């Protein structure tokens, strides 16, 4: 097991270099598999809207001290090194909401405080290689142990929610620019964007959308069916995103006069406001002299922006290498944790965003290299190629704009949605949640739905509505930085409050380590 | 069996009356059902809209010597004494294609010959109660006998997907009448109609009928799932297509600014051009002395009017009395052929459209009785309520026109597309069109599935698409009238050319009476 302390001196970290990279030869020829493919160019479109959504609220908050450009760039050169030396390399690093409400709330720290935000960011940076490297070196890693299904399920659905809500959304706000009015202007200004209403956008974005998410659903439904020869439909079936976007781009494309918002790159690899910064960031500073007393006072910001990236990414890890998965190469808890939050460090002396293993990519990723038979799980494609040429196609966006500058945000609404909803498939929660719908003449007959009375089983699942509602809150309330502490405080709850009301057996067949 | 000739002088007349009339109490009493209300719901929309556009398509066509107003009155008054009197109440008289390019061709003759139209279609009326009685009297429909399954088929699949072509056609209308355009006029006049093109009229069309399609379909899946208390789940289930239409009505009512082009009535019971002629058209004549020639020459319109409503109206009793399909009562060829025909005649001395036993309505109404357990067919709610409230809706239509004046025809499209779709479920021929497709590994364990080999079988479907081609080119061509005739080839194709290249064996159990 990869939880056990060792007692040595980074005696994880060495463990999990020495189960893994045994394997690394696999990780490259494991990749051989069209199935494989089909997954980059799924999960390359995964990785890029944030990285150019995120990005684009990074500069309008931060006045472009960070934005696109930079973000592009470290998810990038944060991918392709995680890519070749992470211990479990289905996990897709990122930038995510929770690291966005944390740049916001710094900058308007740094504004009120009167210190430089890019320079600040610096000695966040340099405290969080000090304090990973010393988590790493005792083995602190090994307290993902007592992180158990309870906890991972209310983050994994919470997150999968978060997800289907922030693409609605996004919808919603289309229909909120472009109204459906009687009458328009048609001397509006797109300099930027339409500054005014536009017609047939709104519901060609909805369009573009629902045929999107349709296709997508349609094309796995054909993959597990009885239709066409196994080959031909498994292949076409491994390919449902990349068809359902090539689809419904056309569809956009052929509509000539009709205008729809599309993915806008930079220019170039060039720094968002060169009048505030160059590329390598100075601690010391780079127009006032930075204060003494932040260089300190960095370590208090510097630990909220660790458990951070450790919750998010050490659970995001538990989630991808369950049992249930067919894993056999086995993920490495201390590895990833020291590059991810280790890079992140380094990547704020050169001005760019620290990133995570986000859950939604990385479940997203983990399901695109899954084979299905018969329907139960065979093996998953472990290996390094996909999450490598996913961050280098993110680095070249910038580059491939004509190819981007077609495809609109519309359609890849619609894979966000597919997206969102099957990353719910292995969530047990999920899967009770169904069940309060269901008679309990139709359950099915899994020891849960065995061994524990119904009312029981709902109770279970009425407790953990009760967390993702608290979870909900937490996320919309100006204490959205505290979500990590919160959900930390569902393992007391199934450690201590949890077998007070509930008995030893039904939590354990409620709960288990496997399935 | 009803199909035995009697040998007496309207033998299966009384047979047909002998048959059905001891169960009348049953008829009224086994309507008792929400089923049979959601049935009402339903087969009223699919009644009324073609009375209202072939309605339509007859006024601008015969300069409104037969119109709307016309049409909904003869739907009422048949479908009312038919859903009575009739030996098959699951029937659904209405106006159809083929009835239509007659009533075309009759104009266009009648204008070049300068004989008075609705004068003209009397002596049409008078010849078809004469050869009704006739065919009747000697029991012709007996000759619905040598009608197999596979002429049956080849019509059931032909109608259905003719009405599915229909369906899409008014959709492409809407988006040629009303083109996704840069910049519009917006002092357009809604005289009678949008004058001009309008922005977001079309994808809002497109939108109500996909979302309408969407939640039939998935309120479908509903009633057949292990979700809700089974009475909740079946109720929610019967009342599938009602809650849909009432679902995207008001999504459509609370979009205001966008126009939609809605259901339009007549202003009230009047004549369609009073200036022509109205109500009970004199057979001597109206405005000219009507010629003895054409009083003569009237029986081969007549003739040719007779076949179209006896091929229609006799194979969709067939399609609808099938054994599979769990009918206790039993249909009667000959008692609803002569009310139909019959009527169809007396109708045309009141200047009103002749009609016949529709398929597409009639197969989807006793689909709207069907009841499912487990799948399999318990009974059929076998009732004349249904078909008589249908009816009597269908003549209020013009009364109810604030109700009818807010229902967009985008919505009724999506229920003509579900009612497309559902009408092919119990076709052998569409079961064997999807196993071309499918590998014969995971083939459904069928007779023809087995007794016959995989080459056989799809060469016998590939005899039934090369018929489907034929039959859809003569409905393409001038010669539509004619469709009837060359469907009627089908029954020689299997009776001569079929035993000769297929053995007798396959045949049987290809074309089986029973499955
Ligand atoms: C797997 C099957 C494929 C997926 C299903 C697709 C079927 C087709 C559905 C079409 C959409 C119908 C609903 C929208 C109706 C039109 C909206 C409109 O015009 O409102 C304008 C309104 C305007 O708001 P307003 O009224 O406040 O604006 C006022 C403005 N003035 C005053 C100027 C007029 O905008 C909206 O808020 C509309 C939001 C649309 C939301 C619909 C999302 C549908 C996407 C797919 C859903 C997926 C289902 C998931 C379940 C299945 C999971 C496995
Ligand atoms: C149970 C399933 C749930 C429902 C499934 C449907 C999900 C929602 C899909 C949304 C529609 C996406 C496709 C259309 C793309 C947009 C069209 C457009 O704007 O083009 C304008 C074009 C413009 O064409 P044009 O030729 O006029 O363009 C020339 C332009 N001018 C005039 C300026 C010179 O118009 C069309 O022709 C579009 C018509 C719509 C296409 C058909 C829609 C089908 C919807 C129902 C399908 C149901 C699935 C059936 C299979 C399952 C059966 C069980
Ligand atoms: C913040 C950035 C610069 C990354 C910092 C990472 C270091 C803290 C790592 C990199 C290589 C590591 C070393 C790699 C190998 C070993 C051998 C290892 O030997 C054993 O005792 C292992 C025996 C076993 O259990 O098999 C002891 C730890 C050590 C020195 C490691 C200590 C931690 C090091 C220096
Ligand atoms: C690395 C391979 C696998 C391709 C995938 C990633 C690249 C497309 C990205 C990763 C980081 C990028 C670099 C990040 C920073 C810079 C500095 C930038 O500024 C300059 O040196 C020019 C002068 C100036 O602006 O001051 C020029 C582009 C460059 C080399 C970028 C070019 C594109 C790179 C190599
Ligand atoms: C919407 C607000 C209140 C946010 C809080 C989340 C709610 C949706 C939670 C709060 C309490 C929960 C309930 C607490 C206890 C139960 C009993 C539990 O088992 C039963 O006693 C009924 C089932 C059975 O008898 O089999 C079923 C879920 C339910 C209703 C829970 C459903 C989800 C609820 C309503
Ligand atoms: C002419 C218009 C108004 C349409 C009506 C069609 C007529 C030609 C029908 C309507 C009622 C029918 C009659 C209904 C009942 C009978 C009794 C029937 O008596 C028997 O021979 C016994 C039947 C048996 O026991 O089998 C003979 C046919 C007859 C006169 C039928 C002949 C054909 C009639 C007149
Ligand atoms: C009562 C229900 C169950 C019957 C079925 C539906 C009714 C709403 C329809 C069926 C036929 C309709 C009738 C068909 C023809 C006429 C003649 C029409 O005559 C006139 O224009 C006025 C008198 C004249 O000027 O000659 C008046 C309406 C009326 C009675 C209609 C009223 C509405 C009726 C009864
Ligand atoms: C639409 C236009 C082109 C009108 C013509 C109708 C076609 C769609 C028909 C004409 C001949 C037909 C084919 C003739 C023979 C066959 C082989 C038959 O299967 C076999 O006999 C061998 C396959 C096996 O081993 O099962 C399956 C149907 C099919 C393709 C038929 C269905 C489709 C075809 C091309
Ligand atoms: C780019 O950076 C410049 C400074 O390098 C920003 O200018 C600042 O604007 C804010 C308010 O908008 C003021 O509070 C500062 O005093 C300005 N600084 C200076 C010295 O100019 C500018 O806002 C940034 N623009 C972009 C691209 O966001
Ligand atoms: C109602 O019917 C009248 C009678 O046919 C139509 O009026 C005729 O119009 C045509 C040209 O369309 C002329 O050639 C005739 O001389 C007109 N006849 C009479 C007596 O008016 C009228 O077009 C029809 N209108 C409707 C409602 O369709
Ligand atoms: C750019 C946006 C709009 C769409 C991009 C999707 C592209 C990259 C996808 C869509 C369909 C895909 C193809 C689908 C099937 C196969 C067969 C397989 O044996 C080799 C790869 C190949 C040939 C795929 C290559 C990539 C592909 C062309
Ligand atoms: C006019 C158009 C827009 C929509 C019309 C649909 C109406 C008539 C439909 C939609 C949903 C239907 C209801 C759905 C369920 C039930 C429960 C049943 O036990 C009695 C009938 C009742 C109460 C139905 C009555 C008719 C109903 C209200």
């Amino acid at each position: 097991d990869p939880l056990q302390q060792t007692g040595q001196l980074f005696g994880g970290l060495v463990r999990d270099i020495r189960r893994r990279y045994p394997y690394y030869l696999s990780d490259i020829t494991d990749a051989f598999s069209p199935q494989v493919l089909a997954a980059v160019i799924f999960i390359y479109f995964a990785a890029l809207s944030p990285a150019i959504t995120f990005g684009g609220l990074l500069g309008e908050k931060t006045r472009n001290q960070m934005g696109v450009s930079e973000l592009l760039i470290s998810t990038a050169v944060q991918g392709i090194l995680f890519a070749l030396l992470g211990a479990q390399p289905l996990l897709v690093v990122g930038f995510s909401g929770p690291l966005l409400v944390f740049e916001e709330a710094f900058f308007s720290f740094c504004e009120t405080n009167g210190l430089e935000y890019i320079v600040g960011r610096v000695w966040i940076g340099f405290w969080l290689i000090l304090l990973v490297v010393l988590v790493v070196a005792f083995e602190g890693s090994f307290l993902v142990r007592f992180i158990s299904r309870y906890t991972q399920e209310i983050f994994s659905f919470l997150i999968s929610l978060i997800f289907i809500y922030e693409t609605f959304s996004k919808l919603i706000k289309i229909f909120q620019d472009h109204p459906l009015q009687k009458t328009y202007n048609y001397n509006v200004l797109m300099v930027p964007k339409p500054q005014g209403p536009l017609p047939n956008t709104a519901l060609l974005s909805l369009v573009l959308m629902a045929g999107t998410f349709f296709f997508a659903m349609m094309l796995r439904k054909f993959k597990n069916s009885s239709y066409f020869p196994g080959k031909l439909r498994r292949v076409i079936g491994d390919f449902g995103v990349p068809i359902s976007i090539l689809i419904m781009v056309l569809v956009d494309f052929f509509i000539q006069d009709t205008y729809t918002q599309k993915l806008s790159v930079p220019d170039g690899f060039k720094v968002s406001n060169s009048s505030a910064r160059g590329w390598v960031i100075h601690p010391l500073g780079l127009r006032s002299e930075f204060p003494i007393w932040m260089m300190f006072a960095s370590a208090l910001p510097a630990l909220l922006v660790f458990i951070l990236i450790f919750l998010e990414s050490q659970i995001t890890t538990l989630i991808v290498s369950k049992p249930e998965r067919k894993m056999v190469k086995g993920s490495g808890f201390h590895l990833d944790l020291l590059l991810v939050v280790g890079m992140g460090g380094v990547a704020a002396l050169f001005g760019m965003p620290w990133l995570s293993a986000t859950t939604v990519r990385s479940v997203t990723h983990a399901n695109a290299l899954t084979v299905m038979g018969k329907a139960q799980i065979q093996e998953v494609k472990e290996q390094r190629i996909s999450g490598l040429l996913v961050a280098v196609l993110v680095g070249l966006s910038i580059l491939m704009e004509p190819i981007l500058s077609r495809i609109p945000l519309a359609v890849l609404f619609g894979i966000f949605l597919y997206m969102g909803v099957t990353s719910l498939s292995g969530i047990q929660l999920f899967d009770r949640i169904l069940l309060l719908f269901k008679p309990p003449k139709y359950h099915p007959d899994v020891p849960y739905v065995k061994r524990v009375k119904t009312w029981r089983m709902h109770l279970f699942t009425g407790i953990q509505i009760i967390c993702l509602a608290v979870l909900w809150v937490v996320k919309s309330t100006p204490a959205s930085l505290a979500l990590p502490f919160v959900l930390i405080l569902t393992v007391p709850l199934r450690r201590v409050l949890l077998p007070l009301i509930f008995r030893n057996v039904e939590l354990q067949c409620l709960d288990a380590d496997d399935a």
